[PDB]
Formats: structure tokens, C-alpha cells, sequence
């Protein structure tokens, strides 16, 4: 067998002086930064006084010719509001769609003037986000497709066929030739003449990204060897410096662009550029390297190294790189370049940018919890490293050839007296983008002006492919930092814009001072706690330093022992094998005697009272330092996570997070909530999963813990060696050993805590079949008061994803591969079922299965691995089965194929399933498996009823531009954790606080505000738990309760629906680029089991008040006592004869002694399907006790995450500079 970690990320060559120079600076302060930069960037008196006069000069004439835009002049004319603008250009977007010229006059002329647009022309708005951006300047993610088609109907009924000519003449123009230079290269070709009389030169862009398939990438790569014979035949041989080129992005040649996929990179894409740069070289043109995200930097150093050393490309000094000035490293990575350039001889054009993909990376760094940006927070720090770093550009001319790409008249003044009177063509040159910086360059280029070069950046495609880049240019052009945003300011003076970013710079209190309005990473949450850091696989340093952690953890003996009060105790032991190899023997495991477990759940309640005596802000203060301790020891834990559980270092490192985030929710809750009367329930047992095996382990322990409960944890019989180590950071935390006892084994161990006449609470994480059995035990048991045991059973999904015509294929790809095969499909929030609208789905299909055939699956000790095994054989026996069963029945599986090294672990491949109906699904199948089905767009309601037809409720999905669809979907799906326009595996603590509903779990949510008061006998109230929002069915009650002369009843009634926190709709903090929601609902159906009349008042206004309906008991001979109901709660009231009749129900009340409270609990067991949440109460609780039913738990959480990026950037930030 390999060792384990020997080959886990070794680098693709050993790091230079100069290499380790650029890592360093990766996330290095940005007080650091700014100082040496400030120093580079500086200029004499007399220079920035002439630059200052350049660059006034230069926007003095900017301003003078500046006319109104094409959409503004249409806009005015027609006296358009702004959706009405919007909409128009959408029309007109989809009239041009249709290729005959003569076909699409007619349509116009004798169809949508005449007046319903609707009948004749995928919503006409799906771009209507980008049309938003040209119409107004702002960027709105999601699209009212309503207000949309309200504005285009009231817009072509005013003004008719006139307005929709203008309109379509008008996006023809802008897409054919302001959006980009040409359709195809060849005519962007013929329409470059023009400016190359006057001296401007080309480099010409293939719009093209982000391969996804191997197909794309094919794709891309013949577009680009076709443009550059286009490009050389027509350059003639003019030479890289007068003649034109080409512009590549690495992401468009390869669908595993990135340092994960490292040696496929070099062994892959490597040998494509070398191509491409052979024809370059033929052809005497430059072809230039696009820099894309932070990720990928140091990556592309590696091509450029091997390049420019490759014998084969001698001779030719076209080959060019971007260097990105809003990035830290870019000093560094230049004095790398200009290394490389003296090495090798080859004059290496760089072109020096600030940035194209700013909103993305702060996004970035919060979502992945890392120490700091690898951009500048502050635009004016972006400004002040581009001049710095075009100061040591110009000081190596002789060895490359500077390209100064701005639009910026202060940028390029500054450069423009930094370079000096000495200028031939071929020493640097100016660059910008078409339709963009002609303006400005048309006072730089020609002998009567500044009489210095500039190359045109030259977008080339069709109207579809101009998607991505269209809208980060627009983005570019809106944001209130950016120049050309202020150019246009009329509120801008010129003295503002001709003000020197340097002197600025260094005059400020804290030179480099971050943004004040842009949080770091640990800083998500502010005063509330702190948040989890990751670790950056991208980073050469923590890659090395992370190899070392993982090979020491697993030469370490870690074992798992039944911890009790008294110390370990005996057992049967057996070795803990690696999932991925069963040859890797991780740890040993002695397991627990039914004995022992109920000594273990004695000595629990022997301790009780000493633990629940230590103070709430005691032990919160030992979950911060388990916290802590388990964020100190990450690599440690990565490296036995990965091996005992087949998880990626990926999926080790959130699941070491989200332990971490428990630990540190849960303490701030204590914090904010629990008093001396909030008593803690008493021994809780917490069993848990596999899956999750540190952090769904530690969360339920570390609540029970701090609510002052004693535990007994009682881990998954598969992975007990992590949750031992997370035992010992909570004992080395401060937990006493009679508080929190570890007892390992197999589902026995777990039934004989549940079963222990002490056993107060227990805390279930697992599957539905297996909640059943414990909710069956515990029908059988009171506690000492003779009330039901409290229960909370999370439990599986049978997740599905809606998708429809508006989305982004690529967007969805990438979100349904990570959601359904991440960790193998092993999450209980994996995507089971993906539904594609009907005229999408064999598109989106396609490229899904081309994605899912670059999956890399094997022993997750290497970096490169993707998808992991599944936890045993038997787990791949059952998943194998659901497969086979499916392609017996003719089903389209597709699959990917194993390798040899798979055979001595446990692996499924992921599998693609195509259904022709939901209901083809029994159960959760938790492995690999997707499973595909196809609908209408009028069978959108019918298929939101499908999904909820199941009986699970937990993670759901949806991706559309469209608010209408948003609005319907979210308003008809029943399920806990809700996703917009993103992947639906999210759970971060407190800000998608996760839990579902129906035979997805009990609730209350992990990770959310009403937990901790489900482990104490009498809940706090939570922090933001409050409604002003009063349900009115519960007010028609209440006015008939007086009606009938029951005043006691009808005040209880009204404070009810006081007290009520139905309607709570919150906010959550959480990164930029997102919303995160969390709002209160109704369970659905309570089944009321009263006893007496006054009980069943009581019942039934605790469940109005919390907006359920009801289905009253009728073998409690009480319907004499809700006679004359208005028909408002007549509605909402059924009787029951038979409960298994009229379910599923959400939740049960129930009134009686406690012999009788035991016998329905019983019955209520019985029920088929969900596990319900049951309270009881005496007739003389009801009487005495307000409370004697919690309002919490007859609501039902709902939480929801929306990517409001997902359309190509973030609003709020574009305000943020
Ligand atoms: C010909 C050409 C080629 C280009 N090629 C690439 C490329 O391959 N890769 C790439 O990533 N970019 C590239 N760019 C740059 C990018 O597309 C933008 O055009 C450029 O960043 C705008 O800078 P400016 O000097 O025109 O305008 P300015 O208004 O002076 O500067 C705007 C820039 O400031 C930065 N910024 C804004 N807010 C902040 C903030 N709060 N904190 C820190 N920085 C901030 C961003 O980089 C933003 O784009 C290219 C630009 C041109 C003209
Ligand atoms: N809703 C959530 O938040 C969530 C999170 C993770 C996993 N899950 C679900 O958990 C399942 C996967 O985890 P798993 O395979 O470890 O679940 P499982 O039901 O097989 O076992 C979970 C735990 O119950 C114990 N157990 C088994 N039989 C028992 C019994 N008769 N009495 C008492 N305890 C018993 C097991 O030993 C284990 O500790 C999936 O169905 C997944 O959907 C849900
Ligand atoms: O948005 C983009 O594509 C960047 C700007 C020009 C090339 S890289
Ligand atoms: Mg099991």
C-alpha cells in the first residue's frame, strides 16, 4: 500500500527564492503592503505637478466630447421609465434572435405592435439583469419579470411598431459593435482598419471561459488556433509590436484548471498552449495570457516558466502574461517575470491591469474563512501598487515590454512623465478596452497628441457568448469607484479626478489601513463570536506545512476506549479500517457492554446536580476553549477525518469549521439566554452519524453540555476514533469526565443509553428508519414529573433542485456536481433529484455528464481526489442495488469508470440516473446517485407538489433569474433549508441554521436560536425571537371564546397570539454576495388529544396562534364544545376518529394524567410516516401553567440562502471602494 499522504500536494517544481517571495505576500496585511509601495510609487514635485496637468488636460477633453448614449437618447424620446427601457432592450435582444431579416420585420410589424407580445415571443427577460446595467447603471441580481411585462405592454400600446424599431436597431448595434468588435474574427478583422490608420493596434479576445467539459475545452481550443491563422494572415508581418495578437485564458483550455488538478494542468494544458504559441510564432503575432482568479496565479507561473524555456518558441517575443495590480503579489510575481525574461531572453510582454474579478474574491476569502484578501480592500491601494509596480516596469525595458492597460487619465498621465521624453515603438505601450477607451486614447495616440501606442483589447463572438465578460465590463463601467463611473459624475470635479492617489495614500492616519466597511474573514460576525478559519490549499506554504500534519497524524495510535466517570473501561476491540484502503489501519476501537452504558447513564445522574451548579458563562467559557483547541489542532484532525472517513481535505476542513462554529454558536446562545430558572433537563444521550463525524458529534454534545446537561455520546459504530479525539478537547476544555462520558459501538450501545430509566433527553442525528425505533423506546417512558421524554431526531432528505430556462447551464453544472457527489453524496444534504425544465434539459444534461467524467475518485490522501469511497461494503451494497434495480427498468445510467487502485476500499462511482416521474423514488439512497427528471414549464406548481409528496422536507434548491418563479417556488415548497442560484450542501452555523421537517427531522434547527431551549425544562426566549404579527384566526377564536362566556379561555387565547413569534422574518450576518434568511412558519397539522373542555381551548388557541390547523381527537366526546365556529377556524378544525387516517401530522398537544399521556404517546408512535414533536400536560398544568404547551415548538424554522452575485457581481460592493 502507498503510505499514507506521500504524494498528497507535492508541488509541480520546487519554489524559487523568487517563487516563495510571491507566496509570502499572498494574504500579507495590507498595512504592510502599502508602505513599500508608497515608496516605489513616488515621484518628483515638478512630475506630478505635469502629470497632474496631463491628466486635466486629457479629462477636459474627455468631458467635452462626451455626448448621450444611445439608450439615453431612446429613453428620452419616448419617455421611457427605466423597466420600460429594460424591457424594450430584452424585446429587442429576442427579436434579434430570429435570423431572417424580412421574417423579423413581419413579426414586428403585424404582431407585437398589434399588441400581445406575450403570443408570440425562455422569458423574453432572462438577460434582463445585464439590459438593467446598460438602462441604469445598477446591477440587480434577480430579474421582476412581471414588472417587466406590465412595463413592455404599456410601452408598445403607447408608442407601437416606431419604439420597437428603435429599440431593436439600437441592441443591434450595441451587440454587434459596441459589446464587441466583431460577430466573428473575421469581421472584427475588417472593422480594425479604421483605427490602425491612426496608429492604435489589436489584440483580439475569443470570448471564451470556464470550460466545463472536455468538449468545451476542444471547443475553445480550435476557436483559438482558427482566430490566430485569422489574425497572422492578416497581420502580414508587421511584428508583435505594430501588428495585432491574441488574448487566451488557460480556464477556456481545460475543464480542471486549478492547483488541485495540478499534473493534469502540465501534462494536459501545457502541451495546448505550446501549440497555440508555435502557430503565434509562426505567424510573428503576440499572444497574451488573461489573468483570471487569485487561485490560479501561481499556477500559471508554472506555464509561463516552461514556456518561455521551451527551445521550440526561441526566436519569437510575443508571448505575454497579465500581472494584476489590485493583487499583493504583483510586485513579486513582476521581479519573477523579469527574472524569467533575463533567464530565458525572451522579452515577456506584461500587461500590467488592476483587476477584473474584485467583488468574486472578497466573496471568496469570507466564504473560505481564510486570514486576509489577496486583493487591496481599498481602490486608491490598487491605484497606488499599479504605479509602483509600472515604476519597476519601465526600469526594465530592455528585458520586457510594458503594456499599461487603464482607462484611467490620472493612471495613465503619471505613467505617461514616469517613462520620460526617450519613446520608440516597441519600448511599452498603453492598452484598452473597445468601446470603452477610445475616447481617451484618441488624445494619447498620434504624433498631434502624446504620440504613444495604444492596443484595443477586441472582444469577438456571438450574441450568446458575450455573457460573462459583458457583465463584468458593465460592473466596471457602474461602479462608483471606478473612473469612467466618475468621468460621467457631473458631481465630480476635475480636481477630484486628477488627484494624486499616492500623496493620498501616504498622508492617511494608518497607511494601508483595510476597508472600514469590508469585514475580514474571522470577522464575519463581529462582537458575537469569532469566526472559523480554513486553510488555503491554493497557498505552496500551507500545502507543505499541511503535508507534514497529515503524514505525523497518521503514524499517530488513535484509539477510542468507553470513557466513564471512573475512567476507560474493558471492551471488545477491533481495528478501525481506512474506507478508501482496507490495508490502512487507522485506529483501534473498545467497545461499549450494555452494562456499561447503563453504569455509564448512572453515573450521569449521579453528577447532575455538580454540572448543572457550574455557571452558564463557565461553560460556555469551556466550549470558546474547546473551540479554541480544536482550531489550533485542524491540521491534526483533517488528516484522521480524511483517512477514518473518506472525506477530501476540502470536506475535512469545513467539517473541522463547522465544529468549531458549534462550539462557539452554542456558548454565545448561553451567553445571551440562560438564567438560574432555566434548569437542564438532566442526562442527555446524544447519538450521532457517521458522516459528519466531528461536527453533527459535536455540536449535539456541546449544546446538551452547555444547557448544564451530563452526556453520554454514543458515536456512529464507523468513525468512533474522531469523536474520542473530539472528547478528549472537550475534557482538556474543562468538561469534567462525569459530565461528558464517550461510549463506543454499534446501534445496541445507542439503544441501551435511550432505554435507561435516568436517560432525561435524547439527541438523535441519523436516519428516519432508525429516529422510528428510538421514538418507539421512548413511547414507553415518562420522566420522574410523567411527561413525555424530549426528543430531537434529525433525520434524511430526498433533496431535489428546480432549474429552469432562465439559468446559467455552467452556474448549475457546477452547483449539481459538488451538491450530489461531494463526499461521495454522503451529505444528508445532497441533491437526489434534479429537475430540468423541459427546453434546457438536454443541454444542461450534456454538459453534466461531461463534467461528471473529469471527477477523480479514489483514497482522498492525495489533493487530486475528488470523490471518496463510501463508509463500508455494505453501504455500497445497498447503493449498488438501487442502481442495478433502476437499469433493470431501462433507466439511462451513466457512470464513471474506476480505477484499478479503488478495488481495496469501498467506492461507488458517481452515477447519473434519468426518471421519468418522482414518485420512480422510495427512500433516501445516501451514495452517488443523481437522479434526473424533466417538466414542463406549466407543470411547475404539479412538480413543487411532487417533491413535497415524499414526506421529506430538507434541503431544496432552485436556480431562475426570475422573481415570479423565486416567489411561487419558495412559497409552495415545505422544506427547512432553502438555496437560490447556489449549491444546496450549505450549513453554516447561525447563518443557515439546518434542519428540515416531516420525515426529515423533529426540529428545533442545529445551528439556529431555538436549540438550547429544547435541552432545559423551561426555554429562555431566544435572542430576536419576537412577532408583531398576530394570526387572525386565532383572533375569530378568541372572539368566539368570548361569545360563548369563556373569558379565562379567550384572554389565554389573545396573549397566545401575542406570544406567538409566527411571522419572525430576520436577516441573518453572513458574507457579501449573500442573503441569508430566517423566518418562522407554521408546522402544518397539530393533532389534538384533549381530556376536558378548558384543555381543548387551550389547545386549539396555542395552535391557531401559531397558524397550523388541527385535527381534533373525536374519541374525546368534546364536539359539543366548538359549536358555532366562525368559518374562519371552522377551516382550519377536523375531527379524527382515526389519527392514521388523517395525517401526516406536524406536531401533537396532548391533556391527561400521566397514564394517559403514556398511552396516546403510544398510539401517537404508531402513526405511520414523521416522527412528531408531542407536548403533554396535566389538566391541572393547563390551569396553572401559562406555558404548559411552548409556543416554540409548534412554529417550524425555515432558513434560506440566496447568491446574490449569481448574476456576474455584487451590488453593495460596487458602492464599496
Ligand atoms: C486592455 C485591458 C486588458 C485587461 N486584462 C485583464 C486580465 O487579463 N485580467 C484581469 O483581472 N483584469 C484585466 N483588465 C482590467 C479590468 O478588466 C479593468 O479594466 C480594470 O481593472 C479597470 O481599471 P482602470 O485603470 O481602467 O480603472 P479604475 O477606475 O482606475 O480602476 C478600477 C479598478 O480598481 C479596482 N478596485 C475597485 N474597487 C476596489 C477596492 N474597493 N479595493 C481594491 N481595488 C479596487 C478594480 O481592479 C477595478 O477594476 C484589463 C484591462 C484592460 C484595459
Ligand atoms: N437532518 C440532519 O441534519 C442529518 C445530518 C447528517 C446525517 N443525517 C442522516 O443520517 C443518515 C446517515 O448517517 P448514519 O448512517 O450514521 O445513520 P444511522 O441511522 O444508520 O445511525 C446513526 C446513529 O444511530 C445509532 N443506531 C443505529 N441503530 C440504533 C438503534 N436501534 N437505537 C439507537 N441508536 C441506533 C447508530 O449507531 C449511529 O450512532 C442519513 O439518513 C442522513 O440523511 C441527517
Ligand atoms: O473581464 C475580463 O474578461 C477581463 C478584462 C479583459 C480580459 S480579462
Ligand atoms: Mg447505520
Amino acid at each position: 500500500a502507498p503510505a499514507p499522504f506521500a504524494d498528497f500536494a507535492p508541488p509541480v517544481r520546487p519554489q524559487s527564492t523568487l517563487r516563495r517571495a510571491i507566496t509570502a505576500a499572498y494574504r500579507r496585511p495590507e498595512t504592510e503592503c502599502l508602505p513599500p509601495l508608497v515608496e516605489a510609487a513616488t515621484q518628483s514635485k515638478e512630475i506630478r505637478d505635469a502629470a497632474a496637468s496631463t491628466a486635466r488636460k486629457l479629462i477636459e477633453a474627455l468631458r467635452g466630447k462626451h455626448s448621450g448614449s444611445g439608450v439615453e437618447g431612446l429613453v428620452q424620446e419616448y419617455s421611457l421609465s427605466s423597466q420600460e427601457g429594460v424591457a424594450l432592450m430584452c424585446l429587442a435582444e429576442a427579436l434579434l434572435r430570429i435570423p431572417d431579416t424580412a421574417t423579423r420585420d413581419a413579426l414586428i410589424r403585424d404582431k407585437i405592435a398589434d399588441g400581445n407580445w406575450k403570443s408570440h415571443l425562455r422569458s423574453l427577460f432572462v438577460n434582463a439583469a445585464t439590459w438593467g446595467l446598460v438602462v441604469t447603471g445598477k446591477l440587480t441580481s434577480t430579474v421582476n419579470d412581471r414588472s417587466l411585462a406590465a412595463a413592455l405592454t404599456r410601452l408598445i400600446s403607447r408608442c407601437g411598431e416606431p419604439v420597437i424599431r428603435r429599440g431593436v436597431d439600437m441592441a443591434m448595434r450595441m451587440m454587434g459593435e459596441q459589446f464587441v468588435t466583431g460577430e466573428t474574427i473575421r469581421e472584427a478583422l475588417k472593422r480594425s482598419k479604421e483605427l490602425e490608420e491612426k496608429g492604435f493596434s489589436y489584440s483580439y479576445d475569443m470570448l471564451g471561459e470556464a470550460a466545463t467539459t472536455a468538449a468545451d475545452a476542444e471547443r475553445y481550443y480550435r476557436d483559438y488556433e482558427s482566430a490566430i491563422h485569422a489574425i497572422g494572415k492578416a497581420s502580414a508581418g508587421r511584428g508583435i509590436y505594430e501588428g495585432p495578437g491574441i488574448s487566451i485564458k488557460l480556464s477556456a483550455l481545460h475543464p480542471r484548471y486549478s492547483r488541485a488538478q495540478a499534473a493534469r494542468v502540465m501534462g494536459e494544458l501545457l502541451p495546448r498552449v505550446k501549440a497555440l504559441a508555435l502557430l503565434a510564432k509562426n505567424y510573428d503575432i503576440g499572444l497574451n495570457i488573461d489573468a483570471e482568479e487569485a487561485d490560479r496565479l501561481e499556477l500559471s507561473l508554472d506555464l509561463l516558466e516552461v514556456l518561455c524555456l521551451d527551445g521550440d518558441l526561441s526566436g519569437w517575443n510575443g508571448m505575454g502574461f497579465v500581472v494584476q495590480a489590485y493583487g499583493k503579489r504583483c510586485p513579486f510575481v513582476l521581479d519573477f517575470i523579469i527574472d524569467l525574461a533575463r533567464r530565458s531572453g525572451r522579452r515577456i510582454m506584461v500587461r500590467l491591469v488592476k483587476g477584473a474579478y474584485w467583488d468574486a474574491e472578497i466573496k471568496r476569502a469570507q466564504l473560505d474563512g481564510l486570514a486576509d484578501f489577496p486583493v487591496f480592500t481599498r481602490k486608491i491601494h490598487t491605484d497606488v501598487s499599479y504605479i509602483a509596480c509600472a515604476a519597476k516596469l519601465l526600469a526594465a525595458t530592455d528585458v520586457v515590454f510594458p503594456q499599461f492597460a487603464t482607462h484611467n487619465a490620472q493612471t495613465l498621465a503619471a505613467i505617461y512623465h514616469m517613462a520620460g521624453k526617450d519613446f520608440h515603438v516597441g519600448k511599452y505601450e498603453f492598452q484598452c478596452l473597445h468601446g470603452m477607451g477610445e475616447p481617451l486614447y484618441e488624445e494619447v495616440v498620434g504624433r498631434g497628441k502624446l504620440d504613444r501606442p495604444c492596443r484595443i483589447y477586441a472582444p469577438v463572438g456571438t450574441h450568446e457568448t458575450l455573457l460573462a465578460y459583458l457583465v463584468r465590463r458593465l460592473l466596471e463601467n457602474g461602479a462608483n469607484s471606478s473612473f469612467v463611473h466618475r468621468i460621467n459624475d457631473p458631481k465630480v470635479s476635475i480636481d477630484e479626478l486628477i488627484a494624486d492617489p499616492v500623496e493620498v495614500v501616504r498622508a492617511m492616519p494608518v497607511v494601508g489601513a483595510k476597508h472600514d466597511r469590508i469585514a475580514l474573514p474571522a470577522e464575519l460576525f463581529g462582537d458575537a463570536r469569532t469566526n472559523s478559519a480554513g486553510l488555503d490549499l491554493s497557498n505552496e506554504e500551507t500545502l507543505a506545512s499541511l503535508t507534514e500534519a497529515l503524514r505525523e497524524s497518521a503514524a499517530m495510535k488513535w484509539t477510542a476506549l468507553p470513557q466513564l466517570a471512573t475512567g476507560p473501561a474493558a471492551g471488545e476491540t477491533r481495528t478501525v479500517l481506512n474506507p478508501g484502503d482496507h490495508r490502512d489501519v487507522v485506529g483501534s476501537v473498545t467497545e461499549t457492554s450494555e452494562e456499561d452504558a447503563r453504569r455509564a447513564v448512572r453515573l450521569a445522574a449521579d453528577a447532575a446536580p455538580d454540572w448543572a451548579a457550574v455557571p452558564p458563562s463557565e461553560r460556555a467559557a469551556c466550549l470558546d476553549r474547546a473551540a479554541e483547541l480544536m482550531q489550533a489542532r485542524m491540521p491534526t484532525l483533517l488528516g484522521l477525518i480524511i483517512r477514518e472517513a473518506g472525506k477530501s481535505a476540502l470536506n475535512a476542513i469545513a467539517e473541522v469549521r463547522e465544529a468549531i462554529d458549534f462550539l462557539r454558536y452554542y456558548a454565545e446562545q448561553t451567553r445571551r439566554t440562560l438564567g438560574p430558572g432555566h434548569g437542564p433537563l438532566g442526562p442527555i444521550v446524544c447519538i450521532s452519524p457517521w458522516n459528519f463525524p466531528l461536527a453533527i458529534f459535536t455540536g449535539q454534545i456541546a449544546a446538551a453540555l452547555v444547557a448544564g446537561n451530563p452526556v453520554l455520546a454514543k458515536p456512529a459504530e464507523e468513525t468512533p476514533l474522531i469523536a474520542a479525539e473530539g472528547v478528549r478537547i472537550l475534557r482538556e476544555a474543562g468538561i469534567p469526565a462525569s459530565a461528558l462520558q464517550l461510549l463506543p459501538g454499534d446501534g445496541r450501545v445507542g439503544a441501551a443509553l435511550v432505554a435507561a430509566a435516568e436517560t432525561a433527553g435524547v439527541m438523535f442525528t441519523g436516519s428516519t428508519e432508525v429516529a422510528r425505533l428510538i421514538q418507539a423506546q421512548l413511547a414507553d417512558r415518562l420522566s420522574p414529573a410523567g411527561r413525555p421524554i424530549p426528543l430531537i431526531a434529525e433525520t434524511g432528505g430526498q433533496n431535489a433542485m428546480i432549474v429552469d430556462s432562465s439559468a446559467l447551464a455552467e452556474q448549475v453544472v457546477g452547483d449539481v456536481i459538488t451538491s450530489a457527489f461531494d463526499s461521495a453524496g454522503q451529505r444528508c444534504s445532497a441533491l437526489r433529484v434534479l429537475c430540468l425544465q423541459e427546453d434546457v434539459a438536454d443541454r444542461i444534461l450534456t454538459m453534466l455528464k461531461g463534467a461528471l467524467h473529469e471527477l477523480h475518485i479514489g483514497r482522498t490522501d492525495r489533493l487530486s481526489v475528488d470523490v471518496g469511497p463510501v463508509i463500508t461494503s455494505e453501504a455500497k451494497d445497498n447503493i449498488e442495488k438501487h442502481i442495478e434495480r433502476m437499469r433493470g427498468l431501462g433507466r439511462k445510467v451513466e457512470q464513471i469508470g474506476l480505477a484499478s487502485e479503488t478495488g481495496v476500499g469501498t467506492f461507488v462511482p458517481p452515477t447519473i440516473i434519468e426518471l421519468e416521474k418522482l414518485s420512480d423514488l422510495q427512500r433516501e439512497v445516501f451514495g452517488p446517485v443523481l437522479h434526473v427528471i424533466r417538466y414542463r414549464r406549466d407543470d411547475l406548481d404539479r412538480l413543487v407538489d411532487d417533491v413535497n409528496a415524499t414526506g421529506y422536507g430538507l434541503t431544496f434548491g432552485l436556480h431562475t433569474r426570475l422573481d415570479e418563479t423565486i416567489a411561487h417556488v419558495t412559497s409552495r415548497i415545505k422544506a427547512g433549508n432553502l438555496y437560490i442560484n447556489r449549491n444546496i450542501i450549505g450549513a453554516v452555523v447561525g447563518v443557515q441554521p439546518f434542519g428540515g421537517r416531516g420525515l426529515s427531522g423533529t426540529g428545533p434547527k442545529a445551528g439556529g436560536p431555538l436549540y438550547l431551549g429544547r435541552l432545559v425544562t423551561t426555554a429562555p426566549v431566544p435572542p430576536q425571537h419576537s412577532s408583531v404579527h398576530t394570526d387572525p384566526v386565532l383572533l375569530d377564536f378568541a372572539k368566539w371564546l368570548d361569545g360563548k362566556g369563556a373569558r379565562a379561555e379567550a384572554e389565554a387565547a389573545r396573549n397566545a397570539g401575542s406570544s406567538s413569534a409566527l411571522g419572525l422574518d430576520l436577516e441573518l450576518p453572513g458574507p457579501v454576495g449573500e442573503r441569508n434568511l430566517y423566518t418562522l412558519h407554521a408546522r402544518g397539522r397539530i393533532l389534538l388529544v384533549p381530556a376536558t373542555e378548558s384543555g381543548l381551548y387551550h389547545q386549539l388557541a396555542a395552535a391557531l396562534a401559531t397558524g397550523n390547523s388541527v385535527a381534533i381527537d373525536a374519541a374525546s366526546g368534546l364536539q359539543a364544545s366548538l359549536k358555532n365556529l366562525p368559518q374562519t377556524v371552522g377551516l382550519r378544525v377536523s375531527w379524527s376518529k382515526d389519527w392514521a387516517a388523517d395525517g401526516p401530522f406536524a406536531g401533537a398537544l396532548v391533556e391527561g394524567d400521566a397514564e394517559r399521556i403514556r398511552a396516546v404517546n403510544k398510539a401517537i408512535a404508531a402513526l405511520p410516516g414523521p416522527l412528531l414533536l408531542v407536548q403533554a400536560a396535566s389538566s391541572g398544568e393547563i390551569a396553572r401553567n401559562p406555558d404548559a404547551y411552548c409556543l416554540n415548538w409548534l412554529v417550524e424554522e425555515v432558513s434560506a440562502s440566496i447568491n446574490t452575485a449569481a448574476a456576474g457581481g455584487n451590488a453593495s460592493l460596487m458602492a464599496i471602494g
